[PDB]
Order: structure tokens, then C-alpha cells, then sequence
């Protein structure tokens, strides 16, 4: 027997406003799901949702394997050594069923500074070619500063949540250098179902990503309504219902850091389903230099002896150790 977890829908469209006591209640429900099992959906939040799973779809199932073998990775392409982050995740058939494409600030050009001093986990998005996928690259852009101002949002609610003011997080989330990426995950029905891509857990669940902490601040994630993801409670792992008409939020390992575990980042896995579907996360990260001092709200006069954490120091290690725990997506 699995149980379902209590994911409340949190209306966030008071952070966009000016009406201070709105924000306030809405700080304290993010606080309350943070405190709970760590998940909440953020309704109200004004973004086009429909034209963003159809835009994927069409980019997704019209991809060739000529295309994917140009923007793939260096995990898949040796000629792409500078490919780590942005590119094309290819599936393995008969072996990987997940394949996805990610993309990263598009601030980031070649006359960009960081690109220019070869900054870690800083690249130049690829894009597939225009006359193939028109308008792709326009709304792949445009969604990214849609779901940054979302976030942007967020961070207000979950600064006020801790007793911070409202741009305590959001000051280091800036359009110039953030490190923020978006995920476009297919996860395909396949017939059969190729058993190496299903990995069985401890407790006899069948997978398709085992438990892990996300490498952010927050993540912003978008999903296709086909029920998968598990978080873990002290009870076992509960099932999270879908929604694909809101995001569901939830805290990284980063926000863990410097609240002291104040707010955990939750434990989740995702589970196997045989079922065309769409997993698009953004991943809130700040910029290469940023530096948020650890406080404990715990505590009454909020001191903490955890080091400061660079967040560019932070992202590039977790990158990594989410590969070699996890494996190559
Ligand atoms: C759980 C979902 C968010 C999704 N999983 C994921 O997106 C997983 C676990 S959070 N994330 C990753 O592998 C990290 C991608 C980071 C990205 N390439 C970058 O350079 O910034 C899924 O559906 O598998
Ligand atoms: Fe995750």
C-alpha cells in the first residue's frame, strides 16, 4: 500500500502584486509545504502551459537522428568537448528510453565574459537549425524569461517565508549570469519496454530515475499529466499526484545549505510508467560568484557555523555527483 502525499496548490499570483499581508499568506503556505514533505504547486502563475507541451512535442517527435547526433553532448559526441551541459541527450534504443535537450542562459554568447575567461558549467547554447524547427528557438528563448520571472517570484515568497526580505534570494538571481537551466525530458512509450532503462529500488518499485537531491535553489517543474514522481517521508515514499496545469516547486540541496536543513531538500524518484509524457524542469541556480551567507531559523538569533558556499563551486560538484550516483541521462 503507497499512500499519496499532501501536496497542497498554492495560489502565487499575490508575489506579482503589491498587496504586502497577500504575499505574507502565501509566504506562510510555501513555509508550511517546505516544512511538510517539501512539494507544493504553484497555480495562478500565468504562464502558457498549452503552448509549451505543444511546442515540445512538435520538437520532440520531429527531431531526426542526424540532428540529435549535431547538438548531442560530449557524453554521445567526442567532437563537442565544450557540450557538458547544453545539447541534445540522446536515448539508447533497446537500452535508454529517456532523451532530452537542454539549454542554458541565453545571455550566454561568445561576447559574454564568462564565456570569454572559459568560466565552468558557462556554455553557448546550440539550437537546431531554423528552417527545420521554425519558431523553436523564439519560444525556447521566450520561455525561459517567462518561467525566470515566475521564479523570480518565488524566491520573494520563499525569502518572506524565512523572515527574510523579499529580495534576500532573488537579488542574486539576475538575467546577466544566472546559471539556470531548462530540461526538455521525452519520456516515450516504448513496446516493448526495454527492462535496462528499468531499474527495480529497494523496496521493489520499479524506476526510471532512482532517489536523488536536486542541484538547485529551487526547481520549477513542469509535467505532462501522467502520475511518476515518489517523495520520501520518514513513512516511505508517497506518490505525488499530477497536475499539468500547474508547476510543482520544491527546494535543492542549496536552500537545505544555507537554511541549516531548515528546509530539506526532499528526497524524490521518479517512477516507471510505460507512457508518452513530457518532464520539463527549470532548474533555479544564481550566478558563477554568488554567495548566500547560512543562517538557522531555528534559532533566535539565526547563526549558523556552516561555511558559505559558492553557488558556482556548488553547481559544478553537483552536476557531477548526481552523473556518477544517478548515471548519464
Ligand atoms: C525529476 C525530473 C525533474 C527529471 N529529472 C531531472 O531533471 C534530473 C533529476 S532532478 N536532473 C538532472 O539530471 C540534472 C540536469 C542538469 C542540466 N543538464 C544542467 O546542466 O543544468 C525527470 O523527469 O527525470
Ligand atoms: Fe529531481
Amino acid at each position: 500500500s503507497v499512500s499519496k502525499a499532501n501536496v497542497p496548490k498554492i495560489d502565487v499570483s499575490p508575489l506579482f502584486g503589491d498587496d504586502q499581508a497577500a504575499k505574507m499568506r502565501v509566504a506562510q503556505q510555501i513555509d508550511a509545504a517546505s516544512r511538510d514533505t517539501g512539494f507544493f504547486y504553484a497555480v495562478n502563475h500565468g504562464i502558457n502551459v498549452q503552448r509549451l507541451s505543444q511546442k515540445t512535442k512538435e520538437f520532440h517527435m520531429s527531431i531526426t537522428p542526424e540532428e540529435k547526433w549535431d547538438l548531442a553532448i560530449r557524453a554521445y559526441n567526442k567532437e563537442h568537448q565544450d557540450q557538458v551541459r547544453a545539447g541534445y541527450y540522446l536515448s539508447i534504443p533497446g537500452k535508454k528510453a529517456v532523451e532530452s535537450f537542454c539549454y542554458l542562459n541565453p545571455n550566454f554568447t561568445p561576447d559574454h565574459p564568462r564565456i570569454q575567461a572559459k568560466t565552468p558549467t558557462h556554455e553557448v547554447n546550440v539550437w537546431p537549425d531554423e528552417t527545420k524547427h521554425p519558431g523553436f528557438q523564439d519560444f525556447a528563448e521566450q520561455y525561459y524569461w517567462d518561467v525566470f520571472g515566475l521564479s523570480s517570484a518565488l524566491l520573494k515568497g520563499y525569502a518572506l517565508a524565512l523572515g527574510k526580505e523579499e529580495n534576500f534570494f532573488a537579488r542574486h538571481f539576475k538575467p546577466d549570469d544566472t546559471l539556470a537551466s531548462v530540461v526538455l525530458i521525452r519520456y516515450p512509450y516504448l513496446d516493448p519496454y526495454p527492462e535496462a532503462a528499468i531499474k527495480t529500488a529497494a523496496d521493489g518499485t520499479k524506476l526510471s530515475f532512482e532517489w536523488h537531491e536536486d542541484v538547485s535553489l529551487i526547481t520549477v517543474l513542469y509535467q505532462s499529466n501522467v502520475q511518476n514522481l515518489q517523495v520520501e517521508t520518514a513513512a516511505g515514499y508517497q506518490d505525488i499526484e499530477a497536475d499539468d496545469t500547474g508547476y510543482l516547486i520544491n527546494c535543492g540541496s542549496y536552500m537545505a545549505h544555507l537554511t541549516n536543513n531548515y528546509y530539506k531538500a526532499p528526497i524524490h524518484r521518479v517512477k516507471w510508467v510505460n507512457a508518452e509524457r513530457q518532464s520539463l524542469p527549470f532548474f533555479v541556480n544564481l550566478g558563477y560568484d554568488s554567495v548566500i551567507d547560512p543562517f538557522d531559523p531555528r534559532e533566535p538569533n539565526g547563526k549558523s557555523d556552516r561555511e558559505p558556499l559558492s553557488y558556482g563551486d556548488y553547481l559544478q560538484n553537483g552536476l557531477v555527483s548526481l552523473i556518477n550516483k544517478n548515471g548519464q541521462t
